[PDB]
Parts: C-alpha cells; structure tokens; sequence
C-alpha cells in the first residue's frame, strides 16, 4: 500500500457524534436565537467555529497547472544503476519507492476543462530513504522560453487578457500569439501544443520529460548528463479538437475521472523510467546545447535506458489534503543528481520554494502528511506559522559544544551527504546575457513537424488556424505568418489560407527534411485496450436490451468498459440518451434493434434532446472512433450516410462486430475521415 | 463616469523603462550569470524581485460563486423616499449614485463554465454619500436553505465529492441530490434551478432578488417589511440544456463577455430597482413566514413599487483589482 | 506526566545527520559559491531552505497579554460534583485532568519586562474527556469596563501613544489616565493593579479568577450562577515599586524564570479551584449586578468552595511550540457550563476565535498539537490552510442517507451533547445601551481600599502619585482628582499634593466605611518558604566562604535556593558580585568576614562596580526583606545604617539567623520601613 505511512493521520467520523474542533459533543443544526423568531446571539460558538473553518476553506490556487488530478504508487528499479548514480532509490534491483503524482493542465483555473488544449504536466514524487525526489515534468519534452526570468511574461501572455479575463484556458487569442511570434524561441513547444500532445486522451496515455539536461553522479564525483522519460505501458493516444471542446462542456473531469476509474477498477496505469545518457563532452555535439530546454535530443543519438517502472495503484482518500496541497519542486534534489546551468531551470529553484509561500501561507509546507518524506528531518530550523513539532534539541545552532555536534555535517565523504558535481567549474564574465549556442529557433521545429504522419501533420495545422483566426490584430497575425514560415513554407502557405493573407516567398535558411523517431502519437497503434469505452446504442422497445446486454458481457471480458444506453434506465440500462454523448466513449455500436431510435417516432422523444442518438453515432464516426452495428441496426448507418466499406466501420452478426471494434480501438483513430491540403 | 473616484490609482506604463518596484531602471530579460553558459546568481536582485510578484499573484477564490464578472454603473432614484426610508441614496429625485455590480454562479471554481446549470448571483454595491450599501442578492427569489448554520453542509454536499473532487460546478451527482432529498426546505430553489432560471442567456437577461425581508426605516422610526427587486430592461430569456452544455465547452466566458461586449458596444444594460413593501403586523399574514427565506410573496398580494433605475456602463480596467 | 499526549510530535535530532526540511543528508555551513571568491549561486538549494525557514520564524504575538509564560500540570477534583454541575472534569473524587497554564501581563509586547505594573493573566486549559475547557482569567477580579465593545478603547489608552510608541509596558501616561477619568467604570480595577497585584513576587504567589459570572448547570438543566477563583497554596506576595522597576533592567525574565525554576526543581506550585455559587433569582440581590464585570462578590456574602487542586508540574520542551502557540479562548466550553449576559463576556467569545485567524494566519490552529483535545474531533469541516489530517467520511454534510447520519447530532439528552441553560429568556426591545443597575462606579473601589492594611493603602496612593505625576496636561489631571474624590476624599487629597493640586471637597455620595476579607496581601504571612530565595554576601578572602558552604548547607535544608556571593567564582561561589542585585533575592544575609568589602580597601575593586557590596544590603533594606549578618559581619549593617534589633534584622551567630531570616521570610515584606503620610509632620 503506497498510503501506508499516511493512515496515521487518517480521520474515522463512522458511527461518531458531531464535536467542535476543541471537542465535545454537540448539534449544529440550528443557531442559538433569542425566542421563537428571535436574532441569532453572539454567544452562538458551535455557529461560530462551524462557519469559520467553511469561510476559510479556500487556499490560493498553484499560480500556473492550477487544474490537476494525482494518485499514489510504487516505483521499482529494474537493476543496481550505482555505475551511472549515487541515488539510492535506483541502488538495488527490485527496490520499490512509494511515489505520488500530480497530472495537469498549465494556463486554466481551477474548475477549468480537463479537454483544453495546452501543454501537461507530469510531476512525480519519489519518497526515496535519502529524502524526496521530485521529476517535475511535462508531457512535452522541451519548453517556450530558455530564461527563466521570462516565465511571467509567457504565463500573462498566454493567461486570460488582465481587463476581462477572457479567455479561460485558451492560446488563441492575441496576446499569447503576440508573444509566440515576438519570442520566437516559442515555436518549438507551440508546434508540440498544436499536435496531438494539447489534447491527449488521457493522463494514461501520455509521456512525460523532464526536460532538462541534469546530472547523474556516483560515489566518485563522476557525472553524466541526463534526460529523464516516461513511457507509457497504455501508448499514446489523443483526442480531435472538435471532440475535445465539446467534452470540456459534457465532461470537465474527463480526465480526473479517467485516471480515478482505472485505478479503482485494478486496471493501475504504468510508465518506464528511461534516461538519455550523455558524456560531458558531449553537451555541443548534436547541433545544438544541451543546456536548451527548447531542444531535445534526438533518440538516434542516445537511445532510451530504462532503469524501472511505476505503476499508480492507490487513489487519494481526501483530493484536497493530498492533491490539492502537494508541493512539488525541482529543488527537491537528492544524492546522485546535480542540476545544470540551463539558465531556465536555474530560476525555477527558487520560484518553486518561494510560491508555497503564498499557497500555504506559512514555512512549514513540508510538514504536511502528503509533503513529509519518509527518511526523517534532523536540522536546526524551529518556529514558523503552523509549527508541528517539538524539538528536543534546545542547541538549536552549530557549530556547538553543547549540542555534541549533532545533527552533524554531511558530504561526498561522510554521512552520504548531497554534494554538488566536483569537476563544475565557472569562467568568464558576469553576465545578463544568453549563450550563442542558443540561438536557433526554427530547425527543431521543422524537425518535430517532419516527424509526424501526413494527417498528424493536418491536426497541427488545422489547430493553427483555428487558434491564430482568434487573433483580431492584423500585424501579429501577419508576425506569426512570417516565423512559421521559417520553419516550413508549406506550412506558411497552409495556415496563410485560412487567415486570408499572401503565401510568404520561401526562407530556406533552416529548411531541412531530417525526420526522428519516438514524437508521433498516430504513427502507432495502442498496445492495450483494456479500460477503453464502448457506447452501446440501445432502446428499451422489444428485444433490443438483452441483445445488447450479451454484447456487453463479451466486450466487458477483453477490459473494456461498457455502457449500455436507452432512452431511460430499464434493467440493465447504464445510462440515458439524455446523458450520453460520444465524448465519453473510444467506439459507439448501436445493437441489433435500436436503429428504431435513428428515424421517425422513436427518434422524436420527450426523455432526450431531438435527434440524440444520430448525434451519438454521427459524432463518433466524425471524431476517427470505431463504430458498429449489429444486424438490422446497420440501417442506423446508413440514415447518417456511413458505409461498412469504411476502414473502422464494422456491421454483421454479434461476433463479428466485437472482433472489428476490438481492433479498430488498437488503432484508436481512423485517420481516413479527415481531411487534407490538396489531396 | 461611474470609475472616476479611481483614476488616482490607475498607472500608465506606455512611453516608460522598465523599472523595479521600488523604482530605478532595469532591464528584465536575462538572468545575471557567472560566465557564458553558466549558473544564475543570487545576486540578481532583478531577477528575484520579478519572480517574487509572479510567485506571489493568486489569492483565495471567493468560497461560493468563485466564477463571476461584473462592471460599474450608476443607480438614479426616481423620488424622494423619504416617507418610506431614511436611507440617503433614495432622498430625492434624479439623485444619482455610483454603483458595481457583479454576477456569478455559486458552485464552480475560478475556471469553471459560465453555462453550467447553477443558481446565479448578482451582487450590487450602492456607494453612497451616507456609507456603502450592498445588496447581495441571486437571480432566484428563495433559497435552499432556512438558517445559516446549515451552509456549510449545503455547499458541501453540492460542491465537488471530496475524495476525487469530481464533478465540476454541477448538481448532477449523488451527495447533492441526497441533501436535497434530506432536507426538503432545498426543493423550492431547487425546481427554480432546473427551470430556466439555472440556465439563463446572459446576466443582462436576469432578474435580481434580495430573498430576505429586510426593514426600511423613516428618520422618526417607522418601519416597513421590504423585499428587494431587480427588474432586467432587456427582458428574461433563458438557453436549453443541451446548448448549454456544448456552450460550456465552446466558449467558458460566454456570459463575461456578452456583458463586456454590451457596455463597450454602448448598449449598457439597466435594471430597475423595486420593492415590496409589507406592514410589520402583516409578517405572517399571506400563508407562511416572511422570515422564512424559502418562501417568496406573491406579486398578487403586494405588487412592485419601482423606487428607481440602474445602469451599468463602464468595464473594469483592471479585472483582479476591481472584479 | 501531563505532557504525555505531545511525546508523539517530538523530534530528536542527537546522533543523527543534518537534513533538509523534505529529507536527505546535508552540510548548511558554506554557501555554494561561483569560483573559491566567487558569488552565491541560485542553485544552492541548501542554503534557501534554511534560510527561508529563519526568515519566516516569527508570528504575531498576542494582541493584549503578548508578554507571559506557561507550564503543563495535572488538575485533580476533590469530589463527585455533579449535584452542581454536569461537568466531566468535576465529575469523580480524584479524577485527574491535564491542564496548561499561561500567566502574563497585558499591556507589554513580546520582549517587555515581567515586572512591570500591569493587571496579570492567569489562562488554563482542562483537557477534559469532553473536550477543552478554558477559563481565561486575570490575577484581580474585576476589569476595567462593563461592554466589550469598548476593550479597543480601553487597550489603545494604556498601550504606547501611536506617534512614538512609548511608554513600554506602562499606564503611567497621559492616554491611559485620560481614559480611567473618562471611563469610570475603570477606577476598580485601577485600584487593583495600583496595590500589590500590580506587582506580584511571582506568578506562583498570585490568586486567579474568572471574573465574569458563568452558570454550572446540571444534566436534567438547572443552572446555578458561578464565579472561579484560584487560591494559591504558596501564599499572595508582592514587591514595592522602586524595587520592581530596578527588576525590570536586572532580570526581565524574573517570573518566567521563577516559574521554570520552582518546576525544575521539584517545588511544583498548586492553587485550588474554589467557586461562589449563587441562585438564579438573586443575581442583583448583593447591591449590584452580578452580569457586571466591573463587581466582585464579597465573600461575607457568598464563601468559596473549594472543588480541587491544580498542581504545575512540568516545563514546556519547547517555549514557541507550545507557550507562545496555545490558542485560549473563553468561548472553549464543555457541557455543565454556560454563559451569562455579561456584556463584557458576550464580546469576548467573538474576540478570541477571530484573532486566532490573526496570530496562526490560518483556521486550522486547534489542530496544532498544544491545542489538541484529547477527546477527539469528529464533523464535517474540511480544507483550509494547514490541513493536517485526511477525512475518510466523503458525504461531509448533514442531513444525509449516504453516511447514515454519521457524525451524528448530540444534545442535553443524546450523546452528551452541549446545551443552553433551559431556563434562559430574553426579555424587551433591541437596544444599544447598558442596564442602570450597571451605574455605581465608586463604591466597590472604595471597598477595596478600605479593605488593605495602612501601609498596603499608602502603597496604592503612592502608585498613583506615581503614575498621575507622568500627565503632562494639567486637566486630565484635575479629572483624575475629581474621580479619586468620588470614591475617597483622604485618597483625593493625598494624591493632590504630589501633583501639587488643590485638596478637593468632600463629594459624599458614595462613601463608606465597609471592607471585605480576601483582597488584601501584606495582612498575611506566607504558609511556606520553599523555593524563596537567599543572597549570601560573602567575600574570597579569609575564611567567610566555608562559613558561608555551611550557611547554605543548612538554609537549603528547608527548601531555600541559595547564592553565595563573591567577588570571582571561588570553589563554592555561585555568583560574583558584579553579576548580583538584591531584586534577585528575597532575603541579604552577610557572612562572617564579608565586612571586607563593605569598606575600606575591599570596596573597591576592578571586578565589581564601586560600591556593589553595600548597595545590594541597602536595596533589600530598603526594600522590606529580611536581612542579616553572622557574627562580625554585624559591621556591614553599621555600615549602611541599619540597627541591628530592628523588625527584619537578625544578627548573632550562624544558628540564630538561620532561624531569625527564615521567620522574616514568611512575614516577607516588613512594612515598618515604609512612611505613611503624615509621619514626617512636626
Ligand atoms: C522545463 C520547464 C518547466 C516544466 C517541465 C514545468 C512543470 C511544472 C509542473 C508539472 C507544475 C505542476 C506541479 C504540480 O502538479 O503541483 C508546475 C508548477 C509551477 N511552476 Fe513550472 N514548469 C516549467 C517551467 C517553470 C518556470 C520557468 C517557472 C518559474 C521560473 C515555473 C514556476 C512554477 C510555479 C511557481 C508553479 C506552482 C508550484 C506550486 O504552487 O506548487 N515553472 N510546473
Ligand atoms: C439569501 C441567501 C444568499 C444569497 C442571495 C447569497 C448570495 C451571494 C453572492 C451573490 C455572493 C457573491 C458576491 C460576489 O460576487 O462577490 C456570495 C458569496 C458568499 N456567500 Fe452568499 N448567499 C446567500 C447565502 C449565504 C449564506 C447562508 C452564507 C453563510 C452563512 C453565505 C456565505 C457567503 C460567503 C462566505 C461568500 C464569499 C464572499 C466573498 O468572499 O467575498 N451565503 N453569496
Ligand atoms: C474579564 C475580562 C478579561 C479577562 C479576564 C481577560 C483575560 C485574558 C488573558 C489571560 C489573555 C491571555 C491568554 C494567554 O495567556 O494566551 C487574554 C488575551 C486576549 N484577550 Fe482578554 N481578557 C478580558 C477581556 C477581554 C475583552 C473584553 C476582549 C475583547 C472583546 C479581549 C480580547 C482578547 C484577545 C483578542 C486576546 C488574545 C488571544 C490570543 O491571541 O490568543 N479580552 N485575555
């Protein structure tokens, strides 16, 4: 049980009478009035202290990834790694590490959709025997800005405009178009946030990066540059923009739920931890530097190690004392890893560390169950608002005679202390400057966009043209039209049309046609389909229910899970038309009987919005999903003009159309339904 | 203009160096480093100071109706009311008084979707020569509840489920269908929330209610039982659900814009502000209790007096420093 | 051991390495720099977390009573007093209670001295098995004001005027007289904190009360009116001005230290609970309002009973975690208690769960482990700043089918819930104005002081020539006598003549010649000298220090802590002469030898300051102490004066003043070195 050490603090009210938070007993049903229809009395103390603590309930949110969901796990290490680090955690094979981790979006509020498109984080805690390790990720591996000084104005450019506040949880709008074209560094992670990795299907089915370049240390001092990965055990999949806004209004919590119902039902979601390992002379030589957050580093240079794996099995008891309060930080280093000087990760250090400040107003963060690690503090800080503990050692300084030496000095030698990489050295001038090394903004892009499928790369196009249409001033439009065109004049011209402006004359100064593997979602189809969805279309008029429940038993016995709908909740009905919609399923079949509700009067019904059940079917084909009939349902086809010809089509008797929708969810979308530039 | 009291506070960056803020020039786009390609400085007082006002910008959202907008306006009073109330901003003909009014849902977080099915409030400052009145009032008449020690156990029950703090600003669940099934005072608000009322098409398309009695008192100490009124100009109009929850999806802030699009448009939207007016021996009078906050009166046993009119039409500058 | 509950959150860091705040070993003492003189680097991840977590140490003390000290300590019940009160904690003969207690002054900030002149807080906490009764009291009976509306105003007049902030920790300004001889109702307590409870000895020679009338009530809800009290078993004892002011410079500290110094040393101080009880229908039959803060209840009206005894018996571990972030509050109460209308109360029980918010920025303080029942916390409250615990019940509400009714509603006749006195009814129109029979300001004050000793009075007129000679504006003076004439025309013109003002008229109206027992202090002797305190002035020359081993030796033997005083820590020195002050000690003996340097060439000395010697007897002279000399030491009394068969003066050999000076000490004070007005006349 990865919550183990949290059941101390876990609180039973089953079978309790209510109390105050100072106890006894009492009831806090009615204020204390002064007769019959009297005015509430002063002296009230049980209104009092019940409606103080709701009054300050609220806490500020994470000023950016405010909207997020977690779980608990275990990592285990596939082998001793001591040859490449000092990090306890991977010491020894099979040695297991409790984990905690945090899923998010990055620009919405809290409350915000799950579906919108943005970049996600991907932040894990590792509760190691030598102190929290955190891997505060994002499921892209490279960022917008190379400075850490400016994350602001990134973060307001691309948060709603300060006069309005519109738009919630959105780039497309003028002021992060502004800053993507007038910060060119950008381009890279806007391509990413464009493709499929703005709108993954799930937390499951992502990949996470650290990003940037740390080090591995031994025992020894030797280091080596490192890029940490998550694979993902379920693959990658991702939604189409047209699907994922409207499941932001069916369904926020479309992906919270998701990780929740996977764990619940023992179906533990897993990622490979993989590094990139790089000698130190080696940071320059593979066209750019290492110490760039907005490059990676292609696979056909340095393959992907995988030391372990972790699989999140435990859901939170309470979401707000466990995820909502979790503080996550790059800061939090431990034996074996040093940073490196990439000047964005330099700055994060200390916002991360000075922000809980203002979330948890007060020092002592790191008290709360959810942030304490499991190896024990020993050191000399005392006092701070909200102070939990009691010190014994009244020596509270060093160094000391009185206090014997204790807690006592750690380093490389003694005391398997942290110690920072030995061979780093500083030279040259004080500087606010960046690097040279820095300066090219536009190959990788064009390497990211020459790497993704035909269709793929019509999703980031048609995801740019639809985000920069939003963008009322003509000039930025036309700044953002004339760095795209420094990655690819194809893509120059493609967006250009939708905008209504000039395709640019071809700037062939980083044009390149080198592809890499690894950073398509769709060049790929999914290695499970276990928890996936399956609607199945029903009616509750003639024998259409017990068919439809045979099907159910069957798919149900390959993973997936089933939802049987009907116009309203007979025996064995999961849901209504009413609250359906093709949003929450990976494949929609209509069973045999049900095309009854696609025409004429069982499609025109009080008990759900007209046309409901086309809709459904009509939705799944449009958005690339699976679907099916069974039988006389195949008429449900045809009223939407959908032919069984189709690649993700399947109709005929029961079995076959099981076998069909079982491996049309490995290729998960049908990418023939979507169109193409001139094809 | 209603904003005017504010120009004092207001700061114009354009044609200006960046600077610190305790002043002095800088500039603010590289971090200080010791060498080319090397580790940032503690030193670099520039970069920390930046950071810090980043690190530090959110603050708690409002527990209830975290998700709203508002804008500033000005109530003009018809007459002078002096023969029913002493209160100052309605003593005399054409007195006019700068007002700002924000509008909201209850149950969803900072982010959540204008449309999502929700009670909605509408919330209304008075600055007034005599001292800030606030009527702080919903877009229904009743609530869902009969005494104010059981809000915490309302907003609970409503809000997400505690454990995965699923769903997101919505009834649609368990804990908040087992309270109002437990607590049958809920069911009068409830039906108005599931009627158009909990959809409406834009907050210029609501109307207001104060729900409690309150007194107005006469400089002599005359009182009457009062119910506050706000009656939308540009009529009710209402969405249907399975609009409105693409809507939700399409366009979160459809309903903050409608309202900014309007007043920057110059189509200020108005409400006039009415009242019931009950005598004090009447309290229990017309079937239930006027104390009772889950009973609305009948227009049929005491209609509207219109005491006056109110229009917004100035948005924020700021939204975070004045909404 | 009372503080077993808190073994659970103690930390302890000997024989281990030093760690971040998030775990992993370190060394924090050397910045990570950018070459060997190079800048501090932003990466040193080490260095921020420790330094963050110094910068960020400090909260805000208390708005009032910010300057005290506390301890933890067991309270035992002497019966089964359920005929009075449903109360648990007084619910069995010999049924214990952990309690905490903090004891302070008011007006002072954090870092002022103890023994300033100041009303006293006396705050406990029962940690009872019904959750956490407090009464929250003061070392004097009756407060300053009568509706708790006005405590703003009353706090703002005594603290340091806002242009300069000063004076610290002190009345004796023009604000704070300007308010008493505004405010009326404030000349009781005046009285109170002018006499000897302004400046205790210590925090253990104080009474305790809760100064409001509560109601104990009963399971089946009858209800009785009730007032606390807190009766120290080591007896009432106070210092005199001039002393205490020179204590406030040479030991700060002096209660707090007194305290952790009787505890550590095994003299655990005790007080008993004791109570008035009066009926329901007499609460304004004893000529005054018993809803009045501003009375007190004369005990020849209503005699205490004693219910138990509250020893203090064990030291905080830590001062910040537990002293400075215990959370009172007069609104922690149990069932078998119940308020009263008194308007000063009513306010309070709003005042202090809101200023919490203040202090630990944050609504989640009772979660901190000295604020912690021991009975347990079950509801639906969820969330805020600091949450510590992790709620498994998911249908955090009521009503509700989903969680069966659990956490469960308890009343007067289910689950032992609280509940309102029964009886209770409100009665009239709304109104913002205090009741009539609230109106005598000036007879209870001139109760009291017609109730002290001739030169306990003469302490309260000299208190007030003291601090009425700091006004600066004539008038507020002048109203300052007219006030004083009200209750006593001697006191008036007494006062008058240090502030060079005319004697006053008679103004009769409520002059009396009444008294009360219980309210004096110097009337009594002490009923033991444990842990008081001897200064043995001895010398490094001769053989005065082996006499003075066996002097303490045997002084020790009843209970006395004893510093023998030299000029440099010799064997058996255990404080130097430089270090030393008679405001440390409660009795001066002079050992045999130690005339050397009250004279002559041993007087004056690079390791003491001129005439240090000599000033310490003179001091605890002049100050009422016992003092001594052995033998021919006798020469260091002559020296300074003081005639050897004078009250308080023992002088012989070592047996006789070892009996004479552990006499002395429990009269404590001797007042006969204190003029009273008129004895200079001629
Ligand atoms: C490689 C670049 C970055 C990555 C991968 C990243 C990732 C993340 C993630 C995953 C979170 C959410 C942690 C959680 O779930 O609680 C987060 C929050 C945050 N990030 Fe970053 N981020 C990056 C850049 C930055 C920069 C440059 C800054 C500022 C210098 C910054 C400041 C913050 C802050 C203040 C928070 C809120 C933390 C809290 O309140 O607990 N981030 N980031
Ligand atoms: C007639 C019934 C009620 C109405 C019409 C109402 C209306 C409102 C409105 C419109 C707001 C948002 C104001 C804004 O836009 O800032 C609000 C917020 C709030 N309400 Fe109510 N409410 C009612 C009942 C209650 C009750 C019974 C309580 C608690 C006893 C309560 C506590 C709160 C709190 C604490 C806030 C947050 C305000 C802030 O942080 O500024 N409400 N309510
Ligand atoms: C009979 C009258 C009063 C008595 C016996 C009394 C006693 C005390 C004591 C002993 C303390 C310090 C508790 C500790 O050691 O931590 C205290 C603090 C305090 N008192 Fe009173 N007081 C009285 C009147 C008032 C009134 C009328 C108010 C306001 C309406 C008030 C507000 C406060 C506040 C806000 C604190 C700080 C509590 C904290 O920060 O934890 N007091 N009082």
């Amino acid at each position: 049980d990865a919550r183990q050490r949290l059941k101390e603090v876990e609180v039973d009210d089953n079978g309790q009478f209510m109390t105050t938070d100072f106890g006894g007993n009492i009831e806090e049903q009615f204020s204390l009035k002064a007769g019959g229809r009297g005015s509430t009395l002063l002296e009230d103390f049980i209104f009092r202290q019940k409606l103080q603590h709701f009054d300050h309930e609220r806490i500020p949110e994470r000023v950016v990834h405010a909207r997020g969901a977690g779980a608990h796990g275990i990592f285990t290490s596939y082998g001793d790694w001591s040859n490449i680090t000092a990090a306890s955690f991977l010491g020894a094979k099979d040695k297991q590490t409790p984990v905690f981790v945090r899923f998010s979006t990055v620009a919405g509020s809290r409350g915000s959709a799950d579906t919108a498109r943005d970049v996600h984080g991907f932040a894990t805690r590792f509760y190691t025997d030598e102190g929290n390790f955190d891997i505060v990720g994002n499921n892209i591996p490279v960022f917008f800005i190379q400075d850490a000084i400016r994350f602001p104005d990134l973060i307001h450019s691309v948060k709603p405009s300060p006069d309005n506040e519109v738009p919630q949880a959105a780039t497309a709008h003028d002021s992060a178009w502004d800053f993507f074209s007038s910060q060119p560094s950008a381009l890279h992670t806007l391509f990413w946030a464009m493709s499929g990795n703005g709108i993954p299907r799930s937390y499951r089915h992502m990949d996470g990066f650290g990003i940037h370049t740390f080090r591995l240390v031994t025992e020894d001092g030797k280091s080596k540059l490192v890029k940490w990965h998550w694979k993902t055990k379920q693959g990658k999949a991702a939604l189409v923009w047209e699907e994922a806004q409207v499941l932001a209004g069916k369904n926020a919590d479309f992906h919270r739920q998701d990780l929740w119902d996977a764990i619940e039902s023992g179906n533990a979601p897993s990622w490979e931890l993989a590094v990139q390992l790089i000698d130190e002379d080696k940071a320059q030589a593979y066209g750019f530097d290492l110490l760039d957050p907005t490059k990676f580093l292609p696979e056909e240079f340095a393959p992907l190690q995988v030391l372990g794996e972790m699989t999140l099995n435990r859901n939170p008891m309470n979401y707000f004392a466990e995820t909502e309060q979790i503080s996550f930080q790059p800061g939090h280093i431990v034996r074996g890893v040093d940073f490196t000087e990439d000047p964005l990760l330099q700055g994060r250090l200390y916002s991360y560390l000075d922000t809980q400040l203002n979330r948890h107003r007060g020092p002592n963060f790191e008290q709360l169950p959810i942030n304490r690690p499991v190896s024990g503090v020993h050191n000399n800080h005392r006092d701070g608002q909200g102070q939990a503990w009691i010190h014994k050692n009244i020596h509270h300084y060093s160094p000391s005679y009185l206090n014997k030496g204790y807690p006592a000095q750690a380093n490389q030698t003694v005391g398997r202390g942290f110690f920072t990489t030995p061979g780093r050295t500083a030279s040259g001038v004080l500087n606010r400057e960046l690097s040279a090394t820095f300066d090219d903004h536009y190959t990788q892009p064009r390497l990211f966009f020459n790497s993704l499928t035909p269709v793929e790369q019509q999703f980031v196009i048609n995801a740019i043209r639809f985000e920069a249409s939003h963008v009322t001033n003509e000039q930025v439009k036309k700044n953002v039209l004339e760095q795209l065109n420094k990655i690819s004049n194809d893509v120059a011209k493609r967006v250009a049309v939708a905008l209504g402006l000039e395709a640019p004359q071809p700037d062939p100064t980083y044009y390149h046609n080198n592809v890499t593997r690894g950073v398509s979602i769709f060049n790929e189809s999914l290695p499970t389909i276990a928890t996936l969805r399956v609607g199945v279309l029903s009616t509750t008029k003639g024998g259409s229910l017990d068919k439809a429940k045979a099907l159910k038993e069957q798919l149900e016995k390959d993973g997936l899970k089933v939802t049987v709908i009907a116009e309203y909740l007979a025996s064995g009905v999961d849901q209504t038309y009413s609250a359906a919609d093709a949003t929450a399923f990976d494949a929609v079949v209509v069973a045999e009987g049900a095309e009854r509700v696609f025409s004429g009067k069982g499609a025109m019904s009080p008990l759900f919005p007209a046309g409901r059940p086309s809709q459904i079917l009509t939705d799944g084909y449009r958005w690339g999903k699976p679907v099916a009939a069974v039988g006389s349902a195949k008429k449900a086809l045809q009223s939407i003009g959908v032919e069984e010809k189709e690649a993700g089509v399947y109709a005929g008797a029961q079995d076959e159309v099981i076998k069909g929708v079982e491996e049309g969810l490995k290729v998960f979308k049908f990418l023939e339904r979507f169109a193409v530039d001139g094809d």
